[PDB]
């Protein structure tokens, strides 16, 4: 029993973190096979952050200008290329600690773990979700760029995020490992305001199922609703619309608890309309939305 | 910017997790040097959980009865002994991945990371605090016993907790790595009710400092208080008494933000008396107490 915001074990990813320096800028790189992936803004000075022409800036850079250090040993850069907003630095040595891996682009509502790093060194690990406005609410300081987000399926690490920037509102933006930003964000210091940060309805329902499994049942009511009725309330509260795909995905949780998905929707509807009344659910006074139905099943079953 | 509940990178601890089986019971062990540490209840059957005589039960066990598996390879047990509530299984091979380590016994209010494991395999990592009633609010299922809590200081892992049990209220109890339980708990299935789970006042204040550093300032008021006045309110709300030692420990946060500790106490006092009014602090609708002043400085400065 107990339900915690849990990150994947980070060891497999720690074995991939390296430091990349270009001129005066130092950030993190991800070393998989003989390639080091890092944000392309490593080539920029803070003076040219307003409107960088990455292609032009890259022309002035050679392999020897990218300093890659894995622990206290230097890696030899034998090639460099830009793919969207990431640089791929080909090194002469394959990372001996390269785990089985995939590059995936996640959808909003999907959760992942972040290994926050500075100077190629891991500082901590936390669990995130890709927000519906394509930002992440992380914990990143200057030097953390190049830190990655990932999920693990037994021994295969699926890398889904690379940290690139902080927006003026303190929220974060980044790319997948092909260098494509999530959302409309760009690696420029310019007016980039995030859209509505709506609540991930399917994740809240999964977390309400976790609460029932762990003994927190006070919010369960005598009501039911329909997808259409629920969604009228969800729109009113800036919650994402719930679809039949979401209902189906909650099927195993519904089956384990014996609580129909639409009955849990009615419980959630009453929580939205009435509030918590000073009560808590799984030690929280707000409805948590950074647990997917897959995370709930995984944590409640002990998947290793 | 951003402030997250962050665990230490778990790699150094993943390299220590092993599976220990004695008869029909399987749990986790911690392999450091040529010793495997695990809860002594691995020798018990669920049938004798009410009143186990560990010394007598251990007499019927020999080295070959403890099956220790590190990955998919078996370790040879050449000795076994009981130290308080842990078994120390001497193996013939020193763990080649043994990090620099210490065994520490923490005080209530101190935080640590837990690497939840099943069958010697890591499933996830989360951050905990030793509660003032000596329980932890973890996430542990059957098979998770022997999972450890730790802190990391650069390259030295300080092991502070080993999971042993779940109380009927769904809270957790365990020992330090010398096998001494935190609090009055025993490794028996008996009436063991936890005391008052008071709030760790010094940690809440540290977290209010983190909120100010990260832009959440709405709760700052025009008031101050004294330690004695604050403590009258703290007792009323089941908050731990704040001492001059706590005030001193918050000195660096006070210095960085320019907000006197007693002024932050008055802000906290008003939050206790008035509530949040539907507002949030660092994405939370309740006052978080599982960040120490050291965790706040570490996360806000990027210690690796
Ligand atoms: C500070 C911080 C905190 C947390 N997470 C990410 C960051 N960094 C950033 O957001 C990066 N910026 C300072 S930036 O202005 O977006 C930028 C754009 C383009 C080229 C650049 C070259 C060098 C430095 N910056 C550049
Ligand atoms: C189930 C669970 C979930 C989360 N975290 C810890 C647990 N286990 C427990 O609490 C362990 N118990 C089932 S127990 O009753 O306290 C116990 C005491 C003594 C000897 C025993 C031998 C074998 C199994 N149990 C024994």
């Amino acid at each position: 029993s107990g339900f915690r915001k849990m990150a994947f074990p980070s060891g497999k990813v720690e074995g991939c973190m390296v430091q990349v320096t270009c001129g005066t800028t130092t950030l993190n790189g991800l070393w998989l096979d003989d390639v080091v992936y890092c944000p392309r803004h490593v080539i920029c000075t803070s003076e040219d952050m307003l409107n960088p022409n990455y292609e032009d800036l890259l022309i002035r850079k050679s392999n020897h200008n990218f300093l890659v250090q894995a622990g206290n040993v230097q890696l030899r850069v034998i090639g460099h290329s830009m793919q969207n907003c990431v640089l791929k630095l080909k090194v002469d040595t394959a990372n001996p600690k390269t785990p089985k891996y995939k590059f995936v682009r996640i959808q909003p509502g999907q959760t992942f773990s972040v290994l926050a790093c500075y100077n190629g060194s891991p500082s901590g690990v936390y669990q995130c979700a890709m927000r519906p406005n394509f930002t992440i609410k992380g914990s990143f300081l200057n030097g953390s760029c190049g830190s990655v987000g990932f999920n693990i399926d037994y021994d295969c690490v699926s890398f889904c995020y690379m940290h690139h920037m902080e927006l003026p509102t303190g929220v974060h933006a980044g790319t997948d490992l092909e260098g494509n930003f999530y959302g409309p964000f760009v690696d420029r210091q310019t007016a980039q305001a995030a859209g509505t940060d709506t609540t991930i309805t399917v994740n809240v329902l999964a977390w309400l199922y976790a609460a029932v499994i762990n003994g927190d049942r006070w919010f369960l009511n005598r009501f039911t609703t329909t997808l259409n009725d629920f969604n009228l309330v969800a729109m009113k509260y800036n919650y994402e619309p719930l679809t039949q795909d979401h209902v189906d995905i909650l099927g195993p949780l519904s089956a384990q608890t014996g609580i129909a998905v639409l009955d849990m929707c009615a419980s959630l509807k009453e929580l939205l309309q009435n509030g918590m009344n000073g009560r808590t659910i799984l030690g929280s006074a707000l409805l948590e939305d950074e647990f997917t139905p897959f995370d709930v099943v995984r944590q409640c079953s002990g998947v290793t």
